[PDB]
């Protein structure tokens, strides 16, 4: 029975009766991420920003089933375009608005990644992306404003591959928490 959230930590509960059992009722979880209504003051301890690039920050490492970490991006701050790793990842705006592109997998052919489409992810919005959606790139395109998402990966993961946007060649790249429960992890 999904009841809306009243805060950070009452989704953090929800989330895992979501995730007690082996799958994942995507569109219950999307749902419940959506309904959470955004508050500052709840997830201002996970909140670290870099100047540099955006951070990961670990708030929740579920139940064996989920990793749950807030993202802030700085003023222009993006990813790589990227894959999720056999993986769920939603991803719910908390502040500011994310722009999402989405690329198809590449060819084994070299070529120049086109992107299937673009959207604008705003405040307390949750998209949800797999790989058998595709590949995406999200950017903080603001040059005022910082963003914050609320990210959830089940199975959790540390690796994804990176892909050159000119060619399609994919990297591995290992993925960091820059803190974790508001602890900074350097
Ligand atoms: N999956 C990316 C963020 C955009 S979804 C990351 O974990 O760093
Ligand atoms: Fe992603």
């Amino acid at each position: 029975e999904l009841l809306k959230p009243r805060t950070l930590a009452d989704l953090i509960r929800i989330l895992h009766e979501l995730f007690a059992g082996d799958e994942v009722n995507v569109e219950e979880v999307q749902a419940v991420l959506e309904a959470y209504e955004s508050n500052p003051a709840e997830w201002a301890l996970y909140a670290k920003f870099d100047q540099y690039r955006y951070t990961r920050n670990l708030v929740d490492q579920g139940n064996g089933k989920f990793n749950l970490m807030i993202l802030c991006w700085g003023e222009g701050h993006g990813s790589s375009i990227h894959d999720h790793t056999d993986s769920h990842c939603f991803l719910k705006l908390l502040q500011g608005n994310l722009k999402e592109t989405l690329f198809d997998w590449p060819d084994k052919k070299s070529n120049e990644m086109i992107k299937k489409s673009e959207r604008t992810l705003r405040e307390n919005q949750c998209a949800y992306i797999n790989d058998s959606i595709g590949l995406h790139r999200v950017e903080n395109v603001s040059h005022t404003e910082p963003a914050v998402s609320l990210h959830l990966y089940s199975p959790p993961f540390d690796t994804c591959h990176a892909f050159d946007q000119r060619t399609g060649h994919k990297n591995k790249v290992t993925m960091t928490f820059h803190s974790k429960f508001g602890i900074r992890t350097p």
